[PDB]
Order: structure tokens, then C-alpha cells, then sequence
């Protein structure tokens, strides 16, 4: 996240760190088993992490869990990153409590103009590399579709939509990638992609959740 904040410890029970070794992307908890990332997160030997704030210090709200399974969507396309999500099941059911809680899935999707709040480790510059260890918060604003096409022409499909600042300086970056964009207390966003980080011009570009719902509920009751 470049030109966010300071979250604050468990501000955002919903936020996971995915793990292999080290964090490398976002994912958002659905319920006590599940949580939702980008399907361009996709590797093996994830430990799933929740309760985090500071990813290098064990601080006393983390449980970490295995993944059992991992689902991508099956028409994840890596090139366009068009259908870019992807289920993650934890080998044990979370603990939920007031640090670590499942986050509600849309039941509509979100308009241009809806503010909402974006969430990660990632890099937190638009030039140069710094990595913060707490988690980075941002609200941004949905953009229009016409906006989000014109920022990024040929390039933006009806599963994908734009949140941030045309004039630059506030976006997700990399390392935020597979978290959660949650607009009035629903997933509608997945941190999918972008042109760099926080240049004009160049906002963020999301998943759009709530193309995915049937299907993220109907894997749930068969895995
Ligand atoms: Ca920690
Ligand atoms: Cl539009
Ligand atoms: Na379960």
C-alpha cells in the first residue's frame, strides 16, 4: 500500500497473510475454513496466517493454518489475469474472535462513488522498494468502468474494476496482491493488478467479487 496508514493491530480481522516461507500475498477469511486471494498468488506449501499485524513478530493473535486445498478459479486466465481468484481451504477451522473474523460476501455489487477500505504488506513506494512489517490501510473510491477503460485500455474486463485516485500518490502495490477491497462491511475487491504503483493515471485494478459469488458458494458446499 503506497500513501495509506498505519491499520492498527487486528483492525482488520478479515485480513490474512499468505505464507510460504516468508508473506507474499493477501487474502481475505470468508469463514472458518475459506479464505479468497488472487489466483496469481497460486503456489504450493501456503500456511495461511491470521491474527497478524507485524508478519515478523509473533505479538499473541496469529493462528497459523496449513491449506488442505487450493481452487482456482477454472477460467483464471494468467495473461489477461482475467477471473483472477482463487479459494484457499485451511487444513483446521479458524478460531473467530473480535481479531479474527470472516468477512460477508457481497449480495450485490458495489457502484462507482462507494468508498472502501484496501488492506496489505505490500510495498508502501511508487519509486524504490520498502516493505512495512504492520499492515497498511487505504480508502479509496470505486472509479466508473468508463474511467477504469480509459486508464487502461483493451485491458479491463467486466471481472475487473478500478478503486483509487487518478492523480496518483494512494494505491496497493506489490505484495498486497489477493487481499481484500471492502466497501461497507462486504468483499467486493481482490487486489488483482496495476500499471506500477500509485501513478496518475494508473489506479488499482480489482476482481470484482460479486461476479464470483455463486461460484465461491457452491465450491464451499462441495469441498
Ligand atoms: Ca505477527
Ligand atoms: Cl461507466
Ligand atoms: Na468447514
Amino acid at each position: 500500500i503506497v500513501g495509506g496508514y498505519t491499520c492498527g493491530a487486528n483492525t482488520v480481522p478479515y485480513q490474512v497473510s499468505l505464507n510460504s516461507g516468508y508473506h507474499f500475498c493477501g487474502g481475505s477469511l470468508i469463514n472458518s475454513q475459506w479464505v479468497v486471494s488472487a489466483a496469481h498468488c497460486y503456489k504450493s506449501g501456503i500456511q495461511v496466517r491470521l491474527g497478524e499485524d507485524n508478519i515478523n513478530v509473533v505479538e499473541g493473535n496469529e493462528q497459523f493454518i496449513s491449506a488442505s486445498k487450493s481452487i482456482v478459479h477454472p477460467s483464471y486466465n494468467s495473461n489477461t489475469l482475467n477471473n483472477d481468484i482463487m479459494l484457499i481451504k485451511l487444513k483446521s477451522a479458524a478460531s473467530l474472535n473480535s481479531r479474527v473474523a470472516s468477512i460477508s460476501l457481497p449480495t450485490s455489487c458495489a457502484s462507482a462513488g462507494t468508498q472502501c477500505l484496501i488492506s496489505g504488506w505490500g510495498n508502501t513506494k511508487s519509486s524504490g522498494t520498502s516493505y512495512p512489517d504492520v499492515l497498511k490501510c487505504l480508502k479509496a473510491p470505486i472509479l466508473s468502468d468508463s474511467s477504469c477503460k480509459s486508464a487502461y485500455p483493451g485491458q479491463i474486463t467486466s471481472n475487473m474494476f478500478c478503486a483509487g485516485y487518478l492523480e496518483g500518490g494512494k494505491d496497493s502495490c506489490q505484495g498486497d496482491s489477493g487481499g481484500p477491497v471492502v466497501c461497507s462491511g462486504k468483499l467486493q475487491g481482490i487486489v488483482s493488478w496495476g500499471s506500477g504503483c500509485a501513478q496518475k493515471n494508473k489506479p488499482g485494478v480489482y476482481t470484482k467479487v460479486c461476479n464470483y459469488v455463486s461460484w465461491i458458494k457452491q465450491t464451499i458446499a462441495s469441498n
